[PDB]
């Protein structure tokens, strides 16, 4: 009468689940900041446009011509995407999101390569003047380990 065998099949499938669980824990999280990166990129057409027609970066959502409260640009895992001086920053939700990324953010910003803009993707940044941004790392930035290698630009990137 065989408990042992079953206890072994359970034992071997449960240390493997334990072993797999970190990887998929990290997998899911990269899939949830993907969305953040995609809600932020939607907005570059409008920021680019605004800068190009005028020489000034859009001050906010309403200058840039996108839904004026940031909370209207939201997703399954993102709460709000916000244009603040041409820099667009996406904040992750704090529900349905992995705890090491809940409520955290990234930013996309551009630089003028006179005639067009050049875009960057990375951890949050604040615009200091029409051509420099500075790190806005306040402790709520998405960790480097969950950002795609396409979205790893430091504040001074070019
Ligand atoms: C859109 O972005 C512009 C960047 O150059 C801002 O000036 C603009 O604000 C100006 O226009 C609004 C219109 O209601 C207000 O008069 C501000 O006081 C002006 O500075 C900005 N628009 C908004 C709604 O902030
Ligand atoms: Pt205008």
């Amino acid at each position: 009468f065989t408990l042992i065998e079953l206890m072994i099949v359970i034992a071997i499938v449960g240390i493997l689940a334990a072993v797999a669980l970190p990887a998929y824990q990290d997998y899911t999280a990269r899939a949830q900041v993907s969305e953040a990166i995609l809600l932020a990129e939607g907005q570059k057409s409008a920021v680019t446009e605004y800068y190009l027609n005028h020489g000034k970066w859009p001050e906010n959502n309403t200058s840039a011509g996108v839904a004026s409260p940031p909370s209207d640009i939201k997703g399954k895992y993102v709460k709000e995407v916000e244009v603040k001086n041409g820099v667009v920053t996406a904040t992750m939700l704090s529900s349905g999101v992995n705890n090491e990324i809940k409520g955290k953010k990234l930013s996309l910003w551009a630089r003028r390569e006179n005639g067009s803009v050049k875009w960057f993707c990375g951890q949050p940044v604040t615009r200091t003047d029409d051509d420099t941004v500075a790190d806005a790392k306040d402790g709520k930035e998405i960790d480097t380990k969950h950002l795609p290698s396409t979205c790893r630009d430091n504040f001074d990137a070019k």
